[PDB]
């Protein structure tokens, strides 16, 4: 009733379809062309890594094991993301300097095109099979030269805009149905509230909006969250949404436990101090944040031909 009515001033349950991001309006022929993209491996130099690789549609939409690759990146390995309902994020996944922001940073969706491959062998690779020339021309009607980087990117960030989960039974409960949540979720859920995590984590996914210069550490557990040198390093707070399908936790992915992942994030410097059994009903809380994966026709993608660069 009225934690159901604070409930809905804090959050907002995920909707039927994506915001339009930049403009890119949804069709059929782009999220096609998107997906059979999202799943295509030749697009990296070994030919052995897709986004789904890491961005496992099947399996939390990240990936289990730090990496050091993908997206350009030349430093060192990192947890990823999960793709799903990323599309709501303001903020993007942000492992480093705060100074860097500003001129690096970019909205989720976007950050997801940023590729290690050169536009060049990209291009070549798309326009050495007919198939995909159709399918750029399906998607891009009325444009002479359809397969190009930029519209490679427009067609994968449409796939990525309907990677979202409706239907979480929180959402259920935020929508009216009272009985959609326990007794013992809702205390969850009152003291998620009460405790301060929305100071950080809320909105539609419960976090993704905001950077802050609080990150794990490796010291429950042997672990802690703690604020960083001068704050020169700067974290985006986590979407909480599927948290339950997402480990491994935090920038790291050094945990596991998604009580640990709460017990850390209760601390006095934060004002979010819990005791053992507070950790426990937000962990029942956060249980229900876990909503429908998107079904998935696995693309059947064109074959090499000759003028298909070679694995590398
Ligand atoms: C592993 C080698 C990866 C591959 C291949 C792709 N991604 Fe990825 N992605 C990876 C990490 C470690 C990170 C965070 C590091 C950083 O570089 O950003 C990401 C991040 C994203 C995001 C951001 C999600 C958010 O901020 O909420 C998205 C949407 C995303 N990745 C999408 C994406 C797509 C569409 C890819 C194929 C073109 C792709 N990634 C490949 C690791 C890896
Ligand atoms: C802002 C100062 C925060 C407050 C208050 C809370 N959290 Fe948080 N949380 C914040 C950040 C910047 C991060 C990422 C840190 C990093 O090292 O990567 C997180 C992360 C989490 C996680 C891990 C989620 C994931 O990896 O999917 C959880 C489970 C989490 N936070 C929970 C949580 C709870 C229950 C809080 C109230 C006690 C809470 N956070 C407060 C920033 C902030």
């Amino acid at each position: 009733d009225n934690l159901m009515e604070r409930a809905n001033s804090m959050f907002e349950p995920i909707p039927k379809y994506p915001p339009v991001i930049d403009g890119n309006e949804l069709t059929q022929a782009k999220v096609e062309l998107g997906k059979m993209e999202f799943f295509e491996p030749r697009l990296s130099s070994s030919h052995l890594i897709s986004c789904n690789t890491c961005h496992n549609v099947g399996l939390g939409g990240d990936d289990e094991l730090p990496t050091s690759i993908g997206h350009g990146w030349q430093k060192g390995p990192r947890n990823s993301p999960t793709v799903f309902n990323a599309v709501f994020n303001a903020a993007q996944f942000w492992d480093g300097r705060a100074a860097d922001l500003a001129e690096q940073a970019k909205g989720p969706v976007q950050a997801g095109v940023e590729m290690s491959s050169t536009p060049d062998r990209v291009v070549a690779t798309l326009k050495s099979m007919p198939e995909y020339i159709e399918r750029f021309e399906d998607a891009f009607p009325g444009q002479e030269n359809p397969v190009t980087f930029d519209n490679m990117a427009v067609a994968i960030e449409a796939y990525e805009a309907t990677l979202i989960t409706p239907e979480a039974p929180f959402d259920k409960y935020l929508r009216g149905d009272t009985s959609a949540l326990n007794e013992s979720e809702k205390e969850g859920l009152a003291l998620f509230m009460d405790r301060g995590c929305t100071a950080c984590h809320s909105g539609v996914n419960l976090g993704g909006q905001n950077y802050y210069p609080f990150g794990l550490v490796a010291k429950k557990g042997r672990f802690s969250v703690t604020e960083t040198a001068s704050d020169e390093y700067v974290f985006r707070a986590s979407p909480l949404r599927n948290i339950e399908l997402t480990a491994p936790y935090f920038h790291s992915g050094a945990v596991w436990s998604l009580e640990e992942a709460v017990a850390v994030m209760g601390t006095a410097q934060l004002g979010t101090e819990l005791n053992n059994d507070e950790v426990k009903s937000i962990v029942a809380f956060l249980k229900t944040l876990t909503g429908n994966v998107p079904e998935v026709t696995y693309p059947v993608l064109p074959p090499s031909t000759a003028n298909t660069p070679k694995p590398v």
